[PDB]
C-alpha cells in the first residue's frame, strides 16, 4: 500500500494479475500477486486463506528453488501476495520461445533444478499440481530455476487425488481417463512433458488421444538417454514412472552444471 511500489503489470491470467513491484524499506524487488475471492476454489488456515497461501508458507523457509512469499494481505474482495522477484527474469516458456528446443546440457542444468525444487516441495508436505515451463522462472544472472504458482496444488497425500485444476497438456493419462492420480506419479509424468518440452521446444501431446496412447515421437535430435529418461517419466501406468531418486540417478541425469556455470555458458 505505502510498503510498496506498484510498477508494470507483467502478466495476468488462471493464477491472477502479477505486477512488478519493489518492497519500499529494502528496495527489494517483489512480484505483487492479486487473487480474487471469488475465483478462488481451495481455502485453508492456520482464520481461512487461499490454499495457496498454506502451500506457499510451508515451502517459504530458505531454500531458494521456489520463488518465496515474503507476506500477504487480505483486502475485502481479494488477497494480495508479496513474491520474491528475480531481476532480470524470463519464464522458461518465454525462453523456449525464443531458443527454440534447448541443447541437452542445457535442458539437463533446468531440468536438475527442477527436480530439487520439487523435492523440496513435496518434503514440506506440498503437492505444485502445474508444473510446465510457464511456472518456472529463470534468473538470469544466477542461472536458476524457480518454481511459482501454486495454485492448482495441494497437501500432499498418499491417497488418491480426483480433483485436478492444473493444465491439462501435462495432466497424465490416469487423469484423463480416469480423473484420479497420485500426486507423485503425476507430478512425474508432468516432469516427462516439461522435458520433452525443453528438449525438443515444444510439448509432445496437444490432444486426450495422444495423452492416452502416450507414444512418443522426437521432432528434434534427441540423444537416446534423454528420449529414454523422458519415455520412463511418460510410462501410462503410473507405478512404472522413476521416483525423484531414480530421476536424479538416471545416466541422462549425471554431471549437472552449477546454477551459476549454467548462466555464464548458456545465459549470458
Ligand atoms: O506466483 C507468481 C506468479 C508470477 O507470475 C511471478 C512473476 C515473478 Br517475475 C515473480 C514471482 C511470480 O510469482
Amino acid at each position: 500500500e505505502s510498503q510498496y511500489q506498484v510498477g508494470p503489470l507483467l502478466g495476468s491470467g488462471g493464477f491472477g494479475s502479477v505486477y512488478s513491484g519493489i518492497r519500499v524499506s529494502d528496495n527489494l524487488p517483489v512480484a505483487i500477486k492479486h487473487v480474487e475471492k471469488d475465483r478462488i476454489s481451495d481455502w485453508g488456515e492456520l482464520t481461512r486463506v487461499p490454499m495457496e497461501v498454506v502451500l506457499l508458507k510451508k515451502v517459504s523457509s530458505g531454500f531458494s528453488g521456489v520463488i518465496r512469499l515474503l507476506d500477504w494481505f487480505e483486502r475485502p474482495d481479494s488477497f494480495v501476495l508479496i513474491l520474491e522477484r528475480p531481476e532480470p527474469v524470463q519464464d522458461l516458456f518465454d525462453f523456449i520461445t525464443e531458443r527454440g528446443a534447448l541443447q541437452e546440457e542445457l535442458a539437463r542444468s533446468f531440468f536438475w533444478q527442477v527436480l530439487e525444487a520439487v523435492r523440496h516441495c513435496h518434503n514440506c508436505g506440498v503437492l505444485h499440481r502445474d508444473i510446465k515451463d510457464e511456472n518456472i522462472l529463470i534468473d538470469l544472472n544466477r542461472g536458476e530455476l524457480k518454481l511459482i504458482d501454486f495454485g492448482s496444488g495441494a497437501l500432499l497425500k498418499d491417497t488418491v487425488y480426483t480433483d485436478f485444476d492444473g493444465t491439462r497438456v501435462y495432466s497424465p493419462p490416469e487423469w484423463i481417463r480416469y480423473h484420479r492420480y497420485h500426486g507423485r506419479s503425476a507430478a512425474v509424468w508432468s516432469l516427462g512433458i516439461l522435458l520433452y518440452d525443453m528438449v525438443c521446444g515444444d510439448i509432445p501431446f496437444e490432444h486426450d488421444e495422444e495423452i492416452i496412447r502416450g507414444q512418443v515421437f522426437f521432432r528434434q535430435r534427441v540423444s537416446s538417454e534423454c528420449q529414454h529418461l523422458i519415455r520412463w517419466c511418460l510410462a501410462l501406468r503410473p507405478s512404472d514412472r522413476p521416483t525423484f531418486e531414480e530421476i536424479q540417478n538416471h545416466p541422462w541425469m549425471q554431471d549437472v552444471l552449477l546454477p551459476q556455470e549454467t548462466a555464464e555458458i548458456h545465459l549470458h
